[PDB]
């Protein structure tokens, strides 16, 4: 089936978990395609085995770093002859933020990942990462749409590159997706003839059809105001109102919003990393630059969120690794627990993927996202319930990086960290 792993670290493992190289070092490699943010080419190319014939890579331009000739050796030299690069250029305040792997195996077999880290080393080993492993799929005909299959197309359309539709689109064409029939494939695309992100996501929640709710989101960027004149957070102000249905799309006061939570039984949490979290990871402050939440300047927002609504969690300090211990991780989560300590262990539905708690990951009701993102939904109705469990503790639908439970922050003392 497919499965959730933890990327293991040159630092916290020292002599299941997933690296890089039983992804790409496997001998029966025939070909990957790659997306993603950042790519370190030295460090990626070191991954590959001898054997591969073709590294086809889509990236952002400026984002692709070559390697220098004082890097160079005789092994890098034959398998860079062997990738073809597909270079997207973006509008300002635009991002490339989608991590994909297609493989390609000798026997026409096909494996996909989506990584949570870019293919960097710093950013492979200093926050946590986790790796979603595809079911092993195979080359022949298929009979049934899959929606997955169906959506990961749309979603290269929406590239509009003829390097796109030849090199990669028609190659996953042929390919049976029927292993994957009961998940989702999730998506933000700038393209305005497809629509997709949030509004999209919405609409497949409402279609896939007394409690309370829990709705938690796992994140490494936190984006500030849908408006300048109102403290208004994409979770607590535009999400969550339309996942339960307190609005419909044709954004409400807060104290309007507080009460129906109250009164819907509604528990809104956001896991992000507090300043003390960073003492007590191995690595101490190493990991810190990936986690954004920039506050400072309106500060009345971060008081709404933390007071207000007290959205925010952290981990169990008691129940982490001693070789992880709080490190936060880069994944992204978003999910939905309804019941009536065990708490979101059976889910209602569960998202993985690229996309940060942004408008410019998501979109809203009225505009369209910015970024390209990716991500895979498992959803209870489209399986009884998912079952979700923390790496942690190391079967089930899920295993996330953070602690379960989860802890409240301390309202006396927990401050989200600002970078």
């Amino acid at each position: 089936g497919a499965v959730f792993k933890l990327m293991k670290s040159d630092f916290y493992e020292r002599e299941d978990m997933i690296t890089l190289k039983d992804i790409f070092g496997t001998e029966t490699l025939k070909r990957s395609i790659l997306f993603s943010f950042q790519y370190e080419l030295d460090f990626l190319l070191r991954q590959f085995h001898q054997n591969v014939e073709n590294i086809t890579i889509v990236g952002q331009k400026g984002t692709i770093m070559p390697i220098e000739a004082r890097a160079m050796d005789a092994t890098l030299a034959v398998i860079l002859k062997k990738v073809k690069l597909i270079e997207i250029t973006m509008p300002p305040f635009a991002s490339h933020h989608t991590k994909l792997i297609i493989n390609f195996y000798d026997n026409g077999e096909c494996k996909i990942f989506l990584p949570s880290n870019n293919f960097t080393s710093m950013e492979t080993n200093l926050p946590q990462q986790v790796c979603w492993c595809s079911p092993l799929l195979k080359i022949g005909k298929e009979g049934l749409p899959v929606p997955f299959k169906r959506s990961l197309i749309e979603y290269l359309n929406s590239y509009h590159l003829k390097d796109i539709d030849e090199l990669i689109t028609k190659s996953v064409e042929e390919v049976n997706f029927a292993p994957l029939s009961e998940l989702e494939f999730v998506y933000s695309t700038p393209s305005k003839f497809q629509s997709s992100g949030l509004l999209s996501f919405y609409n497949k929640l409402e279609k896939l059809s007394d409690t309370a709710k829990h709705y938690l989101c796992q994140t490494s960027s936190i984006g500030t105001s849908l408006s300048r004149a109102r403290d208004e957070n994409l979770w607590t102000h535009l999400m969550i109102p339309l996942f339960t249905g307190i609005m419909s799309p044709p954004i409400l006061p807060t104290n309007s919003l507080i009460n129906e939570y109250s009164q819907r039984k509604i528990k809104p949490y956001i896991i992000f990393p507090t300043e003390q979290e960073f003492v007590t990871s191995p690595l101490k402050w190493s990991s810190s630059g990936w986690f954004h939440f920039q506050y400072l300047q309106k500060k009345s927002y971060y008081e709404m969120l933390r007071n207000k609504f007290k959205v925010f969690y952290k981990q169990d300090p008691a129940m982490v690794t001693r070789r992880r211990g709080t490190t936060p991780a880069n994944s992204k989560f978003y999910m939905h627990c309804a019941t009536n300590s065990q708490v979101f262990k059976e889910l209602e539905w569960c998202l993985y993927t690229s996309a940060n708690l942004s408008q410019t990951a998501w979109g809203t009701v009225s505009r369209k996202p910015r970024n390209y993102e990716a991500g895979v939904l498992y959803h209870s109705r489209r399986l009884r319930k998912v079952t979700c469990r923390t790496f942690t503790r190391d079967p089930t639908h899920v295993a996330v990086p953070f602690t379960l439970p989860v802890i409240p922050y301390d309202l006396a003392e927990d401050e989200c960290f600002c970078l």
